């Protein structure tokens, strides 16, 4: 397309929300192609992640760790106005893994406080694809600290399975997963600063290990469980995406499957089937696809056990619903 | 699927045996959907890792790190007595993979020392899966004891390749990987404890640092190897189960390749091949398939080689028949310049 | 093939090349197959590879890190002349996981200082293989002190996609990739040594850690930045052989993708696409075909960024070309 082509497609504009929910969108594409317009606040902030109030200076896109997913079709133009307001200390920037050019956009957004700019870029891939910060010279500090997220872009025909078969979800979750690394003193105490550039040194000594303190969905440890559970009920088709923007992971839904799982994130490779436990590299996301067959409690886990149960990367679901016995059953409960 | 229908149906009692072999089966489904009925006894059991006398508590479905394979065809149905004696002292449980509802079994399962249980699930989607050990409040600690192990639930018409192709084994073997977190003195001194319970503290702090201490197959450095070795000729299939149920592992054969390897351990999705090396990511079972064609020892490893000839992961195979030049030769033997 | 078949193939002699670059060599093969003959020298010698001046003692293929890349077809015979000079202090071999037997011919391959040998192998089965020493009782200190490289056995008919479409390159280069653990003494300086042997203790001591304390492509930190970064332009077809002989890599082009990406290196796998990162394994080596659309600095990177950035794994691609609006833009450059 020239200039004059997407200076004529509608635009329109969409309000994001907060994970593990996503803005809403339509599966399969409403008509041709369209500027599709975003805007983004960054956040300077404290944040606490576990019980014990131990604290990270979260740079966090929008808002929240993880940033929110956006939702494009191949051969849209995602439109992103990024704001770096004056209340923050330091430049940040973004880099859409999606897009094509300029360091995924990073070279073309670098903005101080009290800045802003406008990205576009065209969707030609599909799939799902992470976003992060990556300022010269200090990227992997942004990026632990939380400055990443995840966008979708669909096929215009919506889901297929390997075989051309229509996939379509009834719920999507967005799953972010971060590790952290959270300075100690000579103790072994989590320490706290007053200001992000404080932090700088002390935490980069802890990322040198390449061991997190902490690996936690939705930026805190208990953030996805109880009674922030996400819900389904039986027969509820469910899309999970998941990301991690530095470090590896090994999701699994404790009681069920993925039935379709797009373990590399990218629509035109076919998905695997049956998956008990899928992996997503640091630096990409994934997506998984299950229909829920039984009611009750399921964990989604990192199956790095210690990861899920120590460090804190642990969710939960809550599926209302009838038991199917023949499934599964208890023949003899437990007894003496 | 109804009660009564199940009742109805064949039950086929099995013997369980020790990995790293399994237990008879066979590949394509003799008639109509079985209910196999396994049991198995848990032991809490202090088990020697290494040629130093380093010692862990272990954990032990039917007394062995892994667990036993346990072999089923698509929509059987699996039921597992599991039995926890009166002489073990924590409550233990067990998650499939395999199964779907409950925490895959482990809602169900709970028994404290005293107590059995009897769980029946239908085998649903064919693959390799790993089961383990979920007891609420302690997990990881339970998987990395030893308690976990891996089921096969095989197509009802046998494996075939990604295009229909049937593919039938000679024979299996099932490698189970265990990472183990073993607590050090001062002097860099593996500790010892009286019970379990008593080592939980100071393994937890080792297992917080995710570095292990040992990675190991069938439950020891070195247990594998030497007399122990697998075995197999020129011109047999064997297929080789993996499973890790905490942490990745990247196995090769050296020497050798995957033929058809399902990493992700599931055959529906079509295998890889030509393999080198396979990933299967912690928490998942996978399964190579690989026609031997040159006699001699193999070693089967773990591909990060540090944790393969540091830290325990690697194995042998010994297999006997003729060298074939055309695949190698040595045309000049190393000699001086 | 009979015996007298084997003896009369033709035999070619190939001048290896230093990576990243690779040796002239022919996409679809020319005739029927042959015998290909490759000479190694193997050189224990001191590298410097950060910009402190950390030192290792390496254990190099050819002189460098990693080994070069040898190109064959399918079915063809490689045959390796392998040198060791009286000069170095160390038993070598060297163990192809493209070969069947012999461990890779590690067991066939012993040579002392002073000693060479020539292995032939048949290379079955396609695809980019790690090739690497491994003697016995000493195999990981081998390969983290460089001693690895890979091949790439071409099919006879050139790479193809998924569909049977032929895939051509312009450009091919390989990045291999290197865990290096040097220790520290008490002050956290890194020690020097004057013969290889006497790190031996203190470098397996670092190893069981699991944690390298340098990540590298091509031998040492910028390597391949700033004025030997890898060139392509707009429009060419570039394929990037990767390798880690010991650990996990999770390659990433930063502004681009992988259009097909072979993660297992294995060509009767079909390989994935419009990947945004990719994983090998450990113990194996991967390739990615991408063709350039917008000019300008491209990082290259495992993406574990702390990896990349802080402990040196990242190259630079340099693209000549002319900017494309469509796929990228910036509408409102950074402004107050
Ligand atoms: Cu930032
Ligand atoms: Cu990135
Ligand atoms: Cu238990
Ligand atoms: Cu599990
Ligand atoms: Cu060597
Ligand atoms: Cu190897």
């Amino acid at each position: 397309a020239t200039a004059a082509e997407i200076a004529a497609l509608p635009r329109q504009k969409v309000e994001l929300v907060d994970p593990p929910f996503v803005h809403a969108h339509s599966q399969v594409a409403e008509g041709g192609p369209k500027v599709v317009e975003f805007t983004m606040v960054i956040e300077e902030k404290k944040i606490v992640i576990d019980d014990a109030g131990t604290e990270v200076h979260a740079m966090a896109f929008n808002g929240t760790v993880p940033g929110p997913l956006m939702v494009v079709h191949q051969d849209d133009y995602l439109e992103l106005t990024l704001i770096n307001p004056e209340t923050n200390t330091l430049m940040h920037n973004i880099d859409f893994h999606a897009a094509t050019g300029a360091l995924g956009g990073g070279g073309l957004t670098e903005i101080n406080p009290g800045e802003k700019t406008i990205l576009r870029f065209k969707a030609t891939k599909p799939g799902v694809f992470v976003y992060h910060c990556a300022p010269p010279g200090m990227v992997p500090w942004h990026v632990v600290s939380g400055m990443n997220g995840a966008i979708m872009v669909l096929p215009r025909e919506g889901l297929h399975d390997g075989k051309g078969k229509a996939l379509t979800y009834d719920k999507i979750y967005y799953v972010g997963e971060q590790d952290f690394y959270v300075p100690r003193d000579e103790n072994g105490k989590y320490k706290k600063y007053e200001a992000p550039g404080d932090a700088y040194e002390d935490t980069v000594k802890v990322m040198r290990t390449l061991t997190p303190t902490h690996v936690v969905f939705n930026g805190a440890v208990g953030a996805l469980t109880g009674d922030k559970a996400m819900t389904a009920a039986v027969g509820e088709k469910v899309l999970i995406v998941h990301s991690q923007a530095n470090r590896d992971t090994r999701p699994h839904l404790i009681g069920g499957h993925g039935d379709y799982v797009w373990a590399t994130g990218k629509f035109n490779t076919p998905p695997d089937v049956d998956q008990e436990t899928w992996f997503i590299p640091g630096g990409a996301a994934g997506a998984a696809f299950y229909t829920f067959q039984q009611p009750g409690i399921y964990a989604y886990v990192n199956h790095n056990l210690i990861e899920a149960f120590e460090l804190g990367a642990a969710a939960h679901f809550k599926v209302t619903g009838e038991w199917n016995d023949d499934l599964m059953t208890s023949v003899l409960a437990p007894s003496g």
